[PDB]
């Protein structure tokens, strides 16, 4: 559970990202595929990381991260009460694209850089640890609903 007090941090800053999806969400991946290669895998091949101009010119890549950051957001809006925003997300991610839960770390981790890299005057150590809180609420709760699908990822 996070307190109001972190809630509010969390989306303090995430109000910052909305002035801006499309270009938070391509540094967002960028920073993840760059980080972390093999995550390509989960989407064609192009399993091969292209340079960061072209990541950045990417239709593709843009609405990616839009996908991601509109979906994420609808839920730290919940303040933990996303039972019913999970629950879709959850399936695709468990039974159609397989996205294991060391994957979600890995994307929390690239979030919590950008957010660093682009609002640290919003970001400092309580607010960073409030969003590490409130994304690790997210990660035990998916994998809860992975398992109920059969998905031990
Ligand atoms: C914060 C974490 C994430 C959120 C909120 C999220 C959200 C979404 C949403 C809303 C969609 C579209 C609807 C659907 O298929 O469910 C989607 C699709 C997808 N996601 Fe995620 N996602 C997350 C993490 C990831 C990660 C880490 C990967 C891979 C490493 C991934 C792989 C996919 C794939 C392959 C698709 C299908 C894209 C396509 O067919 O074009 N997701 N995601
Ligand atoms: C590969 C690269 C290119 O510029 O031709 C390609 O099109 N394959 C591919 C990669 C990729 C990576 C991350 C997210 N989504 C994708 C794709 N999505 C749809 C079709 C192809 C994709
Ligand atoms: O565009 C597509 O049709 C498919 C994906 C893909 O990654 N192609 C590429 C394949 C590679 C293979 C070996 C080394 N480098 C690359 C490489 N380097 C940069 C950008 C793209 C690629």
């Amino acid at each position: 559970v996070l307190s109001e007090g972190e809630w509010q941090l969390v989306l303090h800053v995430w109000a910052k990202v909305e002035a801006d999806v499309a270009g938070h969400g391509q540094d967002i991946l960028i920073r993840l595929f760059k980080s972390h290669p093999e995550t390509l895998e989960k989407f064609d091949r192009c399993k091969h990381l292209k340079t960061e101009a072209e990541m950045k010119a990417s239709e593709d890549l843009k609405k990616h991260g839009v996908t991601v950051l509109t979906a994420l957001g609808a839920i730290l809006k919940k303040k933990g009460h996303h039972e019913a925003e999970l629950k879709p997300l959850a399936q695709s991610h468990a039974t159609k694209h397989k996205i294991p839960i060391k994957y979600l770390e890995f994307i929390s981790e690239a979030i919590i850089h950008v957010l660093h890299s682009r609002h640290p005057g919003d970001f400092g150590a309580d607010a960073q640890g409030a969003m590490n809180k409130a994304l690790e609420l997210f990660r035990k709760d998916i994998a809860a609903k992975y398992k109920e699908l059969g998905y031990q990822g």
